[PDB]
């Protein structure tokens, strides 16, 4: 069911996650270093779990395809043909950016958080900044013991504020992958879809120092002990039964008011995909021509053409279930709930009345916002805006500087500027460019900035041309000048005759008027979002329902059943797949090619014992009513009793709206089975080391 | 399951029925006058049943389709908005066409069949004229009591000879009709489709005179009262439960010869296909602008898709399933089992040689035959051909007139040559007329027919044009002039300036000699058939397997299990839909176009006390593992007690096959569900008369 409940909670919610059939106790699950949350590990971006004593830790295969593919040659691909360590010296490093994160201590920090806003009075950009300060120096004293990074998160709009220590293991090697037509099967034409028949998972080995402390890769480190790791389930999971997933979802809107959500579904989410098609078309026309470009701009083509087709996606499921009329009805319903007391409800319904006004005042410059965004964000003026700004902070003290320029973000900058070699041509850039200042020229007179108007001296065609001209002589085109203005000067900055550093440089003391716009927005945001939330939530409880804060890269618990669904009368989709399903789709051409082993296996029903009768074969995925969203793939699905039956890798397209809505009846979340790992380690590309280690093997 | 049982069998196969759930005792059901199955009825190509002590029958909609369209005007349109009759007054007549025929007797006469063929001898053309004779005999002595047909069938290639005498009854009136978008909710876009939601069913009442004997329609006729009626199931039906159906299947080929079947996939269906659809294209196009043409040529148009449709997709299913390579396995069995019966297994095989050769026979002129029988079915060229065939036969003592063409085959021709003015255009003809001689003179030299050569004068294209101008002077277009020849001598059609007679003069020796190779041919399988099939029996219960003979027109029972069916790993069909499923297809236009009392009340959710909560609704349509094919349209499904649970009305797509093969996992009935009819008749379109009489009014 719809939640993503932090672990703290769980007590309160006992009676839900009982009759969902829970056997643990919440308050064993409510401990987030503890058994078994404390197996629970952040890669960055995915989940993954430890599973033995010795530092094994599971994830998706595409979590791990980096890695993979760092490892693979020309002439040994590992995509294809799988990865195999047989002993722990065989297993090859993921590379010096890999990490594993695991929890170290956590702290409730509400009541210092809440005295340092409040100190700020009733100016809202002062009330930013002091919250900017707090975190900055709260993160920079937790961080002082090495090998730790610290993570300040926000809950419900700032009723709650939580400070994470993570320990920072740096010497992550790989040790295990199935083939690609296993941890891929299907490719991205099964992407979102059930039946899905993939065996997406991996495995890692994280490694400290013979010291125990992290460090980065050493033939002399050894294998990390974790305090806790998970064990595979020995009950057999059936349809019906309760799993949870715990897992780091990285954001969700759920509490939208019904204007927002409105401006969302009626101008954002249309605009930005009008924009990205024509980005697409502009690319995919251009690498045909050429073909640096083909090669160069495809991912950045494929982000586009994502981004475009789930907003088109969520367009439509809004429709599906009147999520809009769902929203207004309970929104009224809250609303109605406030005025029925007296003086008492009046300071959530002024909340809820300045939330209404600063969705205004962002819709009254929209247009320009996004294009100057946009606009500023193509290659060369994306590089020269951020060096720029660099150099004016760097001018200031640590203490002072922006998040994202101190000097914790730097390895990050430098990072970006030289991946930025793999994404950018000039001759496609200036087109972006182009496409970029005729949306700008199309803005009405009260929505353009003075700065670019006077840079571009005119607003025709031949005004664009003359600007494309100029910047066209930038020398931010290669990756060695980059670097040389990371550690240059702000008055080298403002010397320059480089025309993209003097285009920032013209259009910088703008930024920051925006900048400061943007903040003083925030800041009666940080006033009216947590009274409105925290009256929505007494109205809820009210009305006997429990709630969850939106999502916010903190560690969740989603709960719930082993269940298909029916989008149509006459016809369901059962919760599990199998075996025979994943042979019935061979083509064998890629994407549908499985290894020939697998092919055999199934062919002379070697089940490796691990059938379950009830659905007459191993099972490979199957279907449950969780809640995730982006941050939850390679999450361990747990059962009643906290052990592993599988992980999380994606979800039904009636998933792609999860950010805003959680549909009881269609939403959800595919999962690869435990039992489906262990089969492919046994019959198809054996890894006798790891089961053995993780005690089924043996 | 597989099988279209003779019910004088049902006592040996007591086990397999009591295993699937039968109540009722096999003794029971086999009873052809008896509780329940003497309340099935034929009308002629649908089944029906008796459900009421007055005269009322139970039919498809689409069986009913006939009369609602003749009693239908446009500013009354029944098709469209139903029919009620609250009294029995008020009931139309179907038209003088319309029959239902009730059982009253059958014998077994086999022995005296088989002693008729044996006193032919050795020749194959007399042993064929000789069951001629035995049947026509038969049927004039049954049929000596007025009020009475009778037919004769032949079981298992001739091992059996069973004869049927029927009550013809000749008044037959529409009852009910539901709206058009109920009776064919989802048109031909659901056709052959699951999930279903239609509610194919009309009623009937059956009309004998005041002393109780057949008549044609009077209003001083009254119901007939039949001796056995159904009623409806007060148990309500479940996922799993007994269900069967009784009536009157067409044909099946199940034990077709290995190369027999491969004669039909590689070129009889293949080849109809394509005609089919090219003759279906001209009419599509020619209709578009003269709509006289698209009005009278759209039964016969829609005759065509359907079997071009049809093989289309038993082509597909045949591959599917490997059928070629199933039945030469399965034939290679039989053939190893013959030779190690004795000299004993010595006639089988001999049989099966024979076989072989009357199938290259009737190869050698497969294109020949099909041509010209297809030329000669265009409506001047069969009326033409039939009218001077009839002439001939006259000139016979009646009891020597080929079938078809005796005193009591003459309203059956007296009605086709009246109701072709319904479906003929000359312009339309003309272009089929075209289209055969273009495919005649296409033909190899050596399947070409003298006579059609000297009438054509040559064998190109200027030869069809003039043979199409000269075939568009004849008179037959008018129902007046073809009656004029129906009343013809001989003589006269020989005498006879008209040009379409002219062709059946000149052809009609060729026709005779044709025929006889067909039934020297039939003489021959005569002889082989039975014998082989008797084999296939024999192997069939050596290995512990019941036996069941081919379709054949005659009542058959089949049974089996509400069921639904899974064809792709990860989902499947649910054995029933639902009201709510009606609703979900509803556009608003034709075909998913529901009444507006029928969407209203499953907004209300007025379920009329009809709901089974095992499906949270009143059930619309069902599937199950019954063995059914064309004949079947209308047949009442029955559960263990032998009450009424619904009627078949189609299949899925996946049967079809079916005349070749019965696949267990994937062929399936779609029947209606009883509850369905009287929902719609309580909460739709009303009939509570109806319900009161059937006893089950609120
Ligand atoms: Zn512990
Ligand atoms: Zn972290
Ligand atoms: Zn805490
Ligand atoms: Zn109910």
């Amino acid at each position: 069911g719809e939640g993503m409940w932090v672990p703290q909670q769980l007590p309160e919610i006992a009676g839900p996650l009982k009759k969902a059939g829970l056997k643990l106790s919440p308050q064993q699950i409510s401990d987030l270093t503890g058994d078994p949350m404390g197996a629970v590990v952040a890669l960055g971006g995915c989940t993954a779990s430890f599973v033995s004593p010795n530092g094994l830790v599971v994830t998706n295969h595409h979590c791990a395809y980096g890695a993979i593919q760092l490892n693979s040659t020309a002439e040994n691909n590992l995509i294809k043909n799988g990865f195999n360590a047989p002993t722990t010296a065989d297993e090859v490093s993921a590379g010096p950016n890999a990490r594993v994160f695991v929890l170290d201590e956590i702290t409730d920090v509400t009541k210092d958080a809440k005295a340092a806003i409040a100190a700020a009075g009733d100016d809202a950009l002062a009330r930013t900044k002091a919250l900017e300060a707090f975190e900055k120096k709260l993160i920079a004293d937790c961080e002082a013991e090495a090998g730790f990074r610290c993570r300040l998160y926000s809950f419900s709009g700032g009723n709650t504020y939580r400070l994470f220590k993570n320990l920072e293991i740096k010497d992550v090697r790989l040790a295990y992958a199935p083939p690609g037509s296993v941890g891929k099967f299907g490719g991205d034409i099964d992407n979102w879809m059930w039946p899905r028949h993939t065996g997406d998972f991996a495995f890692y080995r994280a490694y400290v120092g013979k010291d125990g402390k992290p460090a980065a890769f050493s033939k002399d480190n050894v294998p990390y002990q974790p305090k806790h790791w998970l064990k595979f389930a020995d009950q057999p999971l059936g349809a019906g039964d309760f799993v949870m997933v715990a897992g780091y979802p990285g954001s969700t809107n759920r509490y939208a008011l019904a204007a927002e959500f409105d401006n969302t579904a009626q101008w954002t989410y249309p605009t930005i995909a009008r924009h990205y098609k024509n980005q697409i078309a502009m690319v995919e026309a251009a690498g045909k021509q050429n073909a640096d470009i083909q090669v160069k701009y495809a991912a950045t083509m494929a982000g586009w053409n994502n981004t475009s087709k789930n907003y088109d996606g969520q367009l439509e499921g809004f429709k599906r279930i009147d999520a809009a009329g769902q929203k207004l009805r309970e929104e009224a319903a809250v609303l109605g709930w406030l005025k029925g007391q007296g003086a008492k409800g009046q300071p959530a319904l002024d909340a809820h009345a300045k939330l209404l006004d600063l969705l205004e005042q962002s819709k009254a410059t929209r247009d320009r916002d996004l294009t100057l965004a946009l606009f500023n964000n193509t290659a060369m003026l994306g590089s020269a805006t951020q060096l720029y700004r660099l150099s004016i902070e760097r001018e200031k003290p640590n203490a002072e500087r922006e998040s994202g320029y101190q000097e914790r973000d730097l390895p990050a900058i430098e990072g970006g500027l030289k991946q930025l070699e793999r994404r950018y041509v000039a001759a496609m850039d200036r087109q972006l460019q182009e496409y970029w200042l005729n949306e700008y020229i199309k803005l009405p007179a009260d929505q353009r900035v003075a700065a670019v108007d006077a840079w571009l001296g005119g607003n025709d065609a031949a005004a664009v041309k003359r600007a494309l001209d100029r910047l066209a002589g930038t020398k931010l085109g290669s990756t060695e000048e980059r670097l040389k203005w990371f550690a240059a000067d702000r008055k080298a900055f403002e010397a320059s005759n480089d025309p993209a550093i003097q285009y920032a440089v013209a259009v910088m003391p703008t930024l920051l008027k925006l900048e400061q716009e943007r903040k003083t927005r925030a800041g009666e945001n940080l006033a009216a979002r947590p009274v409105y939330l925290q009256a929505l939530a007494d109205y809820k409880k009210s009305q006997g329902e429990f709630v969850y804060p939106d999502a916010n890269l903190s560690l969740r618990i989603t709960f719930g059943n082993v269940m298909g669904y029916a989008p149509k009368d006459g016809m369901e989709y059962t919760p599990f797949t199998t075996l025979e399903g994943v042979v019935a789709k061979e083509t064998g051409q890629d994407p549908f090619d499985s290894p020939k082993a697998l092919l055999d296996a199934v062919a002379a029903k070697r089940y490796g014992g691990l059938e379950d009768k009830r659905i007459g074969s191993v099972p490979v995925n199957y279907l449950s009513d969780l809640d995730i969203t982006g941050g939850n793939a390679g999450s361990p699905v747990l059962d009643a009793h906290g052990k592993l039956v599988g992980l999380a890798f994606d979800g039904n397209w009636e998933s792609v709206s999860s950010n805003w809505v959680f549909d009881p009846k269609m939403t959800r979340m595919i999962a690869v089975d435990g039992r489906y790992l262990r089969w492919i380690m046994q019959e198809v590309y054996p890894a006798p080391q790891l089961l053995k280690e993780m005690n089924v093997g043996k």
